[PDB]
């Protein structure tokens, strides 16, 4: 642990304290969260994607066609596999297959589809992002320290 | 002046000290500028980030690798899409995708440099840091975008 001495005008500290608690946070956590610029972790993406996929399985989208069914199932299976993993090789493989599940689901829906709790189309596309970026994120989080 | 005692892992402080010093700033000024920047509107962030990206497109970093080129182009295309949109769902999608372009560019930048400090034109280093100051982290960006466009 290290200590940073932040000397700011009293007006500025007061404003930060008010926004800090206004957002439901301790001042140090609020400041740190505003300094860092990190993407969502792969683990966070897969947890969110599995939740969305669960919601979709409980909807007509699950039986719209086989691409939708196979993608919804694949996302949930691979998110659970990632979460249960005890080594990075398994995490990497599961993250790649989870994205494949997302690709199956999005391929089976109309381009720019509007969903129903789109819960499928826009949201999940922004969650997984582009392929090249996904691969870089997977290698930096799971390829070794 | 008031005093805030910020406790972080030594690794995190080291990274912040290194980047602040690379930009020629005091650590407190660097931190303060990144905290205050998160009050900017989404539209203002995208306008500034797109202009920054335009400058990088005209620089050697654009030709370093496909990650940099595609990230630089994505920031500009999605800022333009945001500006031309006529509904909030499209604005939201474009604003989120613009930050994705920043993240893609960031993945392609050099992490080391020759000489006393990085040559800005071939590394995009401090420009990327300014983008990081505007966009922040993805979770916070998503929250700001939903508060303005959700």
């Amino acid at each position: 642990d290290a200590l940073i001495h932040l000397r700011v005008p009293a007006e500025v500290k007061g404003r930060w304290v008010k926004e800090s608690r206004l957002e439901g946070m301790k001042l140090t956590d609020w400041i740190t969260g505003r300094v860092e610029a990190k993407a969502l972790s792969i683990a966070e993406v897969l947890e969110e994607a599995a939740a969305m996929a669960r919601s979709l399985e409980d909807s007509p989208i699950f039986y719209r066609n086989k691409l939708c069914a196979d993608g919804i199932v694949t996302i949930q299976q691979q998110a659970a596999r990632f979460s249960a993993a005890t080594d990075d090789a398994t995490r990497l493989d599961a993250a790649l297959w989870a994205r494949e599940g997302y690709q199956l689901l999005s391929s089976g829906l109309p381009d720019s589809y509007s969903g129903a709790v789109w819960v499928t189309a826009s949201q999940m596309a922004r969650l997984f992002g582009g392929e090249a970026l996904w691969i870089e994120r997977c290698q930096q989080e799971l390829g070794g320290a």
